[PDB]
């Protein structure tokens, strides 16, 4: 996250480190007791942390999941930005607490009204000199809409101001979320208002998220 500060310690206990051989890669959001969401792009050993706070320091809550099934969208490719979601069945079931709850998700499938307030968060770089922090980072950014934002920019996605805050790389994945509802997730350039973060609309695929939550 460009241009935010350091969040409150698991006062959003839905966010999740995608981790790669025992690193950050992407964010990612947990969606049911079992279910994390993230970014196809980001798909070697795949795990995913929850309840942390800082990736380094002892909390009570942090668990590490290993992955039974990785699920890409079946129309997400490595060319395009469309259908950018990826869906990881965890081992278990995960301990919930006050520090790791599954965040619900948008499914009327309608536009966020351009200007509202959503945040977005992430243990991606703070900087353009790719420094990687320790602990979870958000920013609250507004909703552009499509027709500024747009050629690429499908009724599929969304966009948010870009303008110094911004999400960036380690991002991806994450959760972008409007009045405590997932509404986006993270899909570049970095703190350029010229180029406006692009987010999967969650609730364009809302029967596909179901149907594979609905195979239990
Ligand atoms: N702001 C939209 C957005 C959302 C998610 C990820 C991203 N960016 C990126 N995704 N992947 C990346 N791999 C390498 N570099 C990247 N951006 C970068 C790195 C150093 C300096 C800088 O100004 C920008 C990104 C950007």
């Amino acid at each position: 996250i460009l241009g935010g500060r350091e969040a409150e310690a698991h006062a959003r206990p839905y966010m999740a480190s995608v981790q790669l051989n025992g690193a950050h890669l992407c964010g990612g959001v947990l969606v049911a007791e079992q279910w994390v969401l993230s970014a196809a792009h980001c798909l070697g050993k795949v795990q995913v942390l929850l309840g942390a706070h800082s990736l380094s320091q002892p909390e009570p809550s942090k668990r590490l999941y290993d992955v039974l099934r990785a699920v890409p969208h079946p129309d997400s490719q490595p060319d395009t930005i469309d259908h950018d979601l990826l869906l990881l069945q965890l081992s278990e079931k995960a301990t919930l607490g006050p520090a790791v709850r599954p965040l619900p998700w948008q499914r009327v499938d309608r536009d966020v009204a351009p200007g509202t307030l959503c945040d977005v968060a992430g243990w991606g770089i703070v900087n353009h000199a790719g420094r990687r922090p320790d602990s979870l980072q958000h920013v609250l950014l507004p909703v552009l809409d499509r027709a500024t934002c747009n050629r690429a920019i499908t009724e599929r996605l969304m966009c948010a101001e870009s303008n110094r805050r911004d999400s960036c790389k380690g991002d991806s994945g994450g959760p972008l979320v409007c009045g405590g509802v997932l509404e986006g997730v993270v899909t570049r350039v970095c703190g350029n208002r010229k180029k406006p973060g692009i987010y999967t609309r969650v609730a364009s695929y809302a029967a596909w998220i179901d149907s594979v939550l609905a195979s239990a």
